[PDB]
């Protein structure tokens, strides 16, 4: 039975986490994203100027083309990418998927052209939302799941320290206490769950649903919750240059917690200080608006506090405080 550990590393201010992945012999640095189901990589089919500063996959060396197959994806921040498809061998933390669909980029939007920190994305959401046409493909996890000791993966994302992706086993040394599990609704292809209540510093409110998403930097909540939070932060103001609410970096921020099937997941106020807003001298908050979409995005700010288990049996998610 297989199992493996892949080490992730945060970029500046923990904007994203990258992990090495070997595709057909070449190692690429990918962003593992539990909010999408496509594994796409920078490739030799991009214009040479766009290949600059990245490790690129060359489909000709080792891939088997899926004649007539395309992909096209749009994300929540407006970025997009498209191209064609090959099958190849993909290895992550020593677990190899043979015949895994690899989506070679032919076009990428500016957000991706500007980021030289990643060479593409490895999607870990449910395969039902894979964008490959005319027939959707399976995610690396779905491809190998049956070979793993347990059909699950776990994540520990940290603040300015390397963390891990555990595939096929749970590392009990990564959290304190026991895990608490909650049911997952995968009908829209996400790792979606419910919270029964929330506490934003001195205020509490009723529950809502959200998705566990390693591909989103911040904790994105309803505008109502965001207002309530920042009403308790002296001098907090919105700065469109910074991307949302900002405050003096020395501010004491309140904690944020959610109650999930009896377990209180707490994000300490020190983790809600994302970092320098880059707009003078203020800092950007880790909590920002979800733009009225109707559900919350439990992104990296939230995940840095927890060890999270993504279990295909249920499905369900397990949580515990990171050790
Ligand atoms: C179709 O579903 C998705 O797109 C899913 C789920 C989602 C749905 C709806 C809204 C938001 C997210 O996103 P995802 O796949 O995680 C997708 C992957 C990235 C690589 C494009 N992230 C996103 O779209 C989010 C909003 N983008 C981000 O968090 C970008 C990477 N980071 C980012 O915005 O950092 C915040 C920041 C602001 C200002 C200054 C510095 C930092
Ligand atoms: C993960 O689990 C597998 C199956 O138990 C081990 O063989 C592997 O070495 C790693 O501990
Ligand atoms: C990344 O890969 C494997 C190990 O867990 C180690 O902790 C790391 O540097």
């Amino acid at each position: 039975a297989a199992s493996g550990v892949a080490t992730n590393t945060p970029t500046a201010n923990d904007e994203e986490y990258i992990t090495p992945v070997t595709i057909g012999g070449t190692t690429l640095n990918l962003n593992f994203d539990t909010g999408s189901a496509d594994l796409w990589v920078f490739s030799t089919e991009l214009p040479a100027s766009q290949q600059s500063g990245h490790s690129v996959y060359n489909p000709s060396a080792t891939g088997k083309e899926l004649s007539g197959y395309t992909w096209s994806i749009s994300y929540g921040d407006g970025s997009s990418a498209s191209g064609n498809v090959f099958t190849d061998s993909v290895t992550v933390g020593g677990v190899t998927a043979h015949g895994q669909a690899v989506q070679a980029a032919q076009q990428i939007s500016a957000q991706f052209q500007q980021d030289t920190n990643n060479d593409g994305l490895l999607g870990l959401a449910f395969s039902s939302i894979n964008t490959v046409q005319p027939q959707s493909q399976t995610t690396f996890f779905d491809t190998v799941k049956s070979s793993l000791a347990q059909p699950l993966f776990a994540v520990a994302l940290k603040h300015q320290q390397p963390g891990v992706y555990d595939f096929g086993f749970i590392d009990s040394s990564k959290y304190t206490g026991s895990l608490t599990y909650t049911g997952v609704d995968n009908s829209q292809g996400f790792w979606s769950f419910n919270v029964d209540s929330y506490t934003a510093g001195s205020q509490s409110g009723d529950g809502f649903s959200g998705i566990a998403d390693t591909g989103t930097t911040l904790l994105l909540l309803d505008d109502s919750v965001v207002s309530q939070y920042y009403s308790q932060v002296s001098g907090a103001q919105q700065d469109s240059n910074a991307g949302g609410y900002v405050f003096d970096c020395s501010t004491n921020l309140p904690d944020f917690s959610v109650s999930i099937s009896g377990y209180t997941a707490t994000v300490p106020g020190s983790l809600i200080n994302y970092g320098p807003s880059g707009d003078g001298s203020t800092c950007l908050g880790g909590i920002q608006s979800n733009s009225g979409i109707g559900f919350s995005i439990f992104g990296d700010i939230f995940l840095k506090s927890q060890y999270v288990v993504f279990d295909s049996d249920g499905p369900q998610l397990g949580f515990a405080p990171q050790a």
